[PDB]
């Protein structure tokens, strides 16, 4: 059972608004003891935002986003939440989730990564889309 991370919630928010990501793992499947959340950009590799493991606390965030950015694991339906409150206009990038198992050395190994959900934080602006 390989971790296939299906991410959703990707859209445009304004700078100071809240955006929640949800990553459903293979519909409803488990094999990930070590998970994460990373940001990716054109030319820039995935940078550590957060990490969630099997119990122990499972919580990480940057100083510049202290407390506003929060994470949760809901393994009952196998969905991982990234609740980012008050996003900066420079969070216009493609976020992805991480998955994998723990190393016996005590090191954290992201074996899998997400499909890449594009989050676009506009500077206090929005976009209309007619059908």
């Amino acid at each position: 059972m390989q971790l296939q991370l299906v991410e959703s919630g990707g859209g445009l928010v304004q700078a100071g608004g809240s955006l929640r990501l949800s990553c459903v793992a293979s519909g409803r499947t488990f094999r990930s003891n070590a998970m994460g959340w990373f940001r990716q950009a054109p030319g820039k590799e995935r940078e550590f935002v957060a990490a969630i493991r099997w119990s122990g606390g499972s919580t990480y965030y940057a100083d510049s986003v202290k407390g506003r950015f929060t994470i949760s694991r809901d393994n009952a339906k196998n969905t991982v939440y990234l609740q980012m409150n008050s996003l900066k206009p420079e969070d216009t990038a493609v976020y992805l989730c991480a998955a994998g198992v723990w190393r016996s050395s005590g090191w954290d190994t992201p074996d899998y990564w997400g499909q890449g959900t594009q989050v676009t934080v506009s500077s206090l602006e929005h976009h209309h889309h007619h059908h």
